[PDB]
């Protein structure tokens, strides 16, 4: 079901990508711990996720979901990574990628800062780092985030001190760090059909000069 269109570097398409991945890398507060040490990544490939099934079943949520709330999707663009990105662009989001442990319940989360997905690409907290040399600084190993549509409705706002259900009446979680003035929101949405994985990005980070 699922093919996979690479992008050119020279498309216009696959810099306002790249852009996005790089203009929202932070410094985190585990000083690199989970994600590792860097400024900004070396992007080695973009692919578009093209899944005709996939797709079908998240615009059929999106009208539902846009037809409940005052006729807006609230669409956006929000990062996500995962250990299990080959799953997910086959098989597309569900329960089996939702975070039972994060801060606003059971559900599957994504960020707008990349620096922040790209802490969960080797599992929670990095897990062990990557596969070849148990590194979550790796700066050889290739990494992957998934860039994709997301279907926020109705968005619960929850200011954090930084499978379930959305609160009544809503859609999703929106989860806005209020200590650190510079870093941007998450998102948690309780049912797989309301996000597509759109793009595949492929990269290194890169040690700091
Ligand atoms: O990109 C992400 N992937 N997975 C998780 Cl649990 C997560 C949790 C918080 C923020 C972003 C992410
Ligand atoms: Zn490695």
């Amino acid at each position: 079901g699922t093919i996979l269109i690479d992008l050119s570097p020279d498309d216009k398409e696959f810099q306002s990508v790249e852009e996005e991945m790089q203009s929202t890398v932070r410094e985190h507060r585990d000083g690199g711990h989970a994600g590792g040490i860097f400024n900004r990544y070396n992007i080695l490939k973009i692919q578009k996720v093209c899944n005709k099934k996939l797709w079908e079943r998240y615009t059929h949520r999106r009208k539902e979901v846009s037809e409940e709330n005052h006729n807006h999707a609230n669409e956006r663009m929000l990062f996500h990574g995962s250990p299990f990105v080959n799953a997910i662009i086959h098989k597309g989001f569900d329960e089996r990628h939702a975070y039972i442990g994060g801060m606003f319940g059971a559900g599957i989360y994504f960020a707008e800062n990349s620096s922040k997905s790209n802490q969960y690409v080797y599992g929670i907290g990095g897990g062990t780092g990557c596969p070849v040399h148990k590194d979550r600084s790796c700066y050889i190993c290739h990494r992957q985030l998934l860039f994709c549509r997301v279907t926020l409705g109705k968005s619960f706002l929850q200011f954090s001190a930084m499978m379930a259900h959305s609160p009544p009446g809503h859609h999703s979680v929106t989860g806005r760090p209020s200590v650190n003035g510079l870093a941007l929101a998450e998102y948690v949405i309780y049912r797989g059909e309301q996000a597509y994985p759109e793009y595949l990005i492929t990269y290194q980070i890169m040690r700091p000069e």
